[PDB]
């Protein structure tokens, strides 16, 4: 009548699929897999709700998968109803906090992020908007006194902080991430099967 | 560049989780552990919906799951809104679908379904709609003249078609499925870890 025991098995089996989907939500996110990446990400924040406790490597994926579906949702502004915040805002904040080495990448792409995200509302035409994102991120005198004035002019292109060399740094990124846990069990398993 | 063999990966990955998910499912009903056998269908649903094609015992699997979480919203009447059926009537249409054997205990948990179905209304005190189902599962002369009886007079108790009896078949059935797919590759995998 084996008990408790089962219960432990189901939480390595957990964390197998929680690292996974972490490498699944990755592979669709550089190989930009959209219907795939949702695919995915839905099954990671279902088998990420089956735990109610995370060891240091663990938090380290969740927030990289928050992390990676918020950017993958930037140009999409309505935005995020459980806060009253834009995508790319909350993007910038997990991408400032997750455990890990602020290298040179890390500060490229947090300035690409914090400069996009007020691009992205200048974009869909919401001016109104992208003076409050401007507001939340900066305002206590990081070039400044320069983005207010292109919000004010509806100056909307000509900086080199572009979108597309945001999504290449971050792809850049999660080729490391991304290889770091390609031996993971499941999918090295995975793939001897398919041989 | 590995390429196109990860997604075949990925399948069997997916498949082992489905199979994982459906034993864990399993255990969660036979053992009465509401919140988590909740969790795990999140975890299934999302893992099924990660899937366009499936092999002859993948749709017994999934079939196994809807079945179940089907009954285990049986005595909860807003039902299901896509359709509007009672819990129990769905979960009996999927049962005379399964490819399976038709045994004793198949027929048992077939009258057991049939019965409480209405039962479940005559006890939420909606006797309006316990004819209403009625109606749908009968009506064309299987205890029949005598039913009709009970709804009109509310006599909400007297037969040994009851609830728990209902749950005691199917559990007994639960545990066939069960152990067929307790040595499924991932939970099998994942004791040895727990040693």
């Amino acid at each position: 009548e084996d008990a408790g025991l089962v219960a432990e098995a189901e939480a390595v089996a957990a964390g197998w699929m929680l690292d996974f989907l972490c490498l699944s939500l990755c592979r669709a996110f550089r190989d930009g897999r959209s219907e795939d990446f949702r695919r995915t990400r839905n099954s990671a924040e279902a088998i990420i709700h089956g735990l109610s406790s995370l060891t240091a490597c663990q938090l380290r994926t969740i927030y990289i998968c928050q992390f990676l579906t918020r950017i993958a949702a930037g140009k999409t502004l309505q935005f995020e109803n459980d806060e009253r915040i834009t995508p790319l805002e909350s993007a910038l904040m997990i991408w400032g906090s997750i455990e890990k080495e602020h290298d040179k990448l890390h500060e490229e792409i947090q300035n690409l992020i914090k400069i996009q995200a007020i691009a992205v509302c200048m974009e869909n035409g919401n001016f109104k908007e992208a003076e409050e994102v401007f507001e939340r991120i900066f305002g206590d005198p990081s070039k400044l006194l320069m983005i207010i004035s292109q919000k004010d002019t509806f100056h909307s292109f000509f900086q080199h902080f572009s979108y597309n060399h945001m999504m290449e740094k971050i792809k850049s990124y999660v080729n490391y991430v991304l290889s770091e846990k390609s031996s993971t069990f499941l999918m090295k398993a995975a793939a001897k099967v398919v041989e």
